[PDB]
């Protein structure tokens, strides 16, 4: 059953092609950056005038331990980008799932 | 109108197939664990059987109280096709009054 | 500041549904266009709920608006004039970090 967490950490990033993002998930889970990432095809609009265009949302599952680490060498892969980075903090999970994601880092 | 909302709760797992997703969304929703769930197809890359993996799953949101999701996850554990689900809550900071209202009602 | 995380208490995500793609479309368009968001986005999505005592099972699209707190009130209030639901979707998140890069962009933006 669950257990209140506070060091559990989803990063949410944005790339722009598909390869890039299936390339980004497997070295990041590699490297132990991550143990485990999602990818979701989106339509983002936005202001840069107004643009419209398809991208990947990635969600990483990671720690606080190992969070500032993934989100520099995320960076290093596409360093002319200015990528979207928002964090969120999970406030539960099971113990055996949050074990799981401790050992795969 | 925005209320500021600490009950509620988005616990987030995942599923192999859509058929998967389906089945266990409409039964949470008719044990009355969850007011609504959303399903996302997604592709996934973790470290699992000593492999690096790279499949294709579906991504399940559950809306919920607090008050159900001791419950609802109890019942995703003896209902979950994998071993090890993910599981990941998450707690929403504000809600509209009205919506907060549905997803309480929903459950009550 | 590409490369640096910092811990952000100002930013959030509201999510809502709507049942089209047109809809969406129109509705990010009109929320950036009055400064309300910054950024959204929209993914294809299933959801299942009662409706009138039946579980129905709908093709939806999940919107993310990516806005700032002090917008976010004048985001909702809009939110309600626009949205082509009776009772919508309102579920907002808080990021408790971004990039510097990032959230420079976002308050700029808005």
């Amino acid at each position: 059953s669950l257990i209140e967490t506070a060091d559990l950490r989803l990063l949410l990033t944005t790339v722009s092609t598909e390869v890039e993002a299936q390339q980004l998930a497997q070295a990041a889970v590699e490297a132990g950056l991550a143990a485990c990432v999602s990818i979701t095809p989106i339509q983002s609009c936005y202001r840069w005038a107004i643009a419209r265009e398809t991208e990947q949302q990635m969600s990483f599952k990671t720690t606080v331990e190992q969070l500032d680490a993934l989100q520099q060498w995320l960076q290093s892969q596409h360093p002319y980008a200015l990528p979207e980075c928002l964090v969120l903090t999970p406030i539960a999970s099971s113990v055996a799932y949050r074990d799981w994601l401790r050992s795969s880092l």
